[PDB]
DNA sequence: GCGTAATAC
DNA sequence: GCGTAATAC
């Protein structure tokens, strides 16, 4: 059906700042199998400054052997959950070494399932995360709530100090824009009403704005996640899940906000952002 | 290689008496599937007054149809872990109706997993039960140890009262004799040191005996687990896990302790006991 | 429910 | 590790 084509990389500010920094996230929905799938040349290929990975499914243990082998990302951070061997998990992997890196997001309750790495830089804070998903059945999503709360003070509190850079899978998309079938997802997980609100007060309350939206506000049919199932990729019925918040004054810095629709390896695509530090 | 044939079934006490009750226990690992491989034509040719079974791997929401089938077992309990879906579980169907029927071991910590099912009939009280594994790596030994003396303080407690019949997976072979491999096996879960123990200070402390082994103290070759790897069932490479334990007070009244090794639908294999009160 | 990656045992 | 039954997403 419908088509989407990533615009080329915009790599200088409204300023006219030419860009320092490359961020890259990228949901590998099993890291393992995601570096089986040659998805690691990708990201030599793209050569960003820092790579968030989220949904590893990888205790540290576990690691690959070919981690070590990214000449450029050599300091490697790793969140995993307590118990839990093959599910979710958080990695962050940089070209320099950051000021401070922490987990979590200081509640014990959210902080069981390896899902949030905090890593300081001197300009600014980089966050990424994996938001806990409501699930079929919207078992979750009671959960999900009192996460999104705890999720926005934790954040509020970050970028009252230095400037925030939020990054990875958040689980909801924002608006019908960032969705392929809006009507028929209202009750599930990732387009409820809760779930819709929670991203609204996340970006009034810290406060913070969408990368992507900023520079592309009606660019529709633009996604990063597409179900392995009923062929949803090769047909673009897809989610806008994963996202680059920023803090208000780094948009002077912000270049592009890119979607990477055609990277394999995943049921996510990876998105990457440029920024003029 | 080796095999074993379980002789044919005593109903007559040593005392003369004649079987009243017959008791049937089968961890039947997924109780659906197990259902859809005939498990279930099996236990209506059985046609005991109570059936066990564990690690039925079913929350009370997604039970088949066909349980609400059988004509001599309509009073059915199930239990089912709090949050964990398609993990653990345990079931008590009944072709008479229990005086109080209770669920798990009275401390939380161990009560999460769906794990315990105690039903009090008129002259005795039957536990079931599904002991938890302490794993490949053994991740849960030192939490398997804390199981067994709570699991064994709240039995000596049931029969401080009432004469007793634990029943189900125990997840340990006893001695030597209990297992194909004794040799191999000193550090995997089943037959560790910490886990014979626990199994001994149970008989000894509640008290209880090993109704199999008190009829057939030599008997090797004898068990109700195989691994489904390695052929290891056609092979007879097995373990004997499943149990029926019983007040010294009710020895009097055994009849039988069986082994129906020849029964399929399950990486497990029932046993049945037959009683006279 | 359906594709895929990981689980416990 | 390997067979099987169930998972989350």
């Amino acid at each position: 059906p419908v088509l989407y084509e990533d615009p080329p990389d915009q790599k200088t500010s409204p300023s006219g700042k030419s860009a320092t920094l490359k961020i890259c996230s990228w949901n590998v929905d099993g890291l393992r199998a995601w570096i089986k799938k040659k998805g690691l040349d990708w990201v030599k290929e793209e050569a960003p400054d820092i790579l968030c990975l989220q949904e590893t499914k990888c205790s540290e243990n576990k690691l690959p052997a070919e981690l070590q082998e990214l000449p450029g990302l050599t300091h490697q951070y790793w969140s995993a959950p307590s118990d839990k061997e093959g599910y979710s998990g958080v990695g962050l992997l940089s070209r320099q070494c950051p000021l401070k890196v922490s987990y979590g997001i200081g509640e014990e309750e959210h902080d069981q399932e390896g899902r949030v790495i905090v890593a300081e830089f001197e300009s600014f804070v980089l966050v990424t995360a994996y938001v806990p998903n409501a699930g079929r059945g919207l078992v979750r999503l009671e959960y999900r709530q009192r996460w999104d709360e705890a999720f926005r003070k934790f954040l509020k509190d970050l970028a009252s100090r230095k400037p925030l850079v939020l990054c990875g899978d958040l689980n909801v998309a924002h608006e019908e824009i960032d969705l392929r079938n809006p009507k028929g997802n209202k009750k599930n997980a990732g387009f409820t009403p809760q779930e819709r609100q929670g991203f609204g007060e996340l970006l009034q309350a810290v406060p913070l704005a969408d990368s992507f939206r900023h520079l592309y506000p009606n660019t529709a049919y633009a996604y990063t996640f597409w179900t392995y199932m009923m062929n949803a990729r090769s047909k673009n019925v897809g989610w806008r899940l994963d996202y680059f918040l920023l803090s208000h004054s780094l948009l002077p810095a912000l270049c592009d906000s890119k979607i990477r629709s055609k990277a394999l390896g995943s049921d996510h695509c990876p998105i990457t952002l440029y920024l003029a530090l």
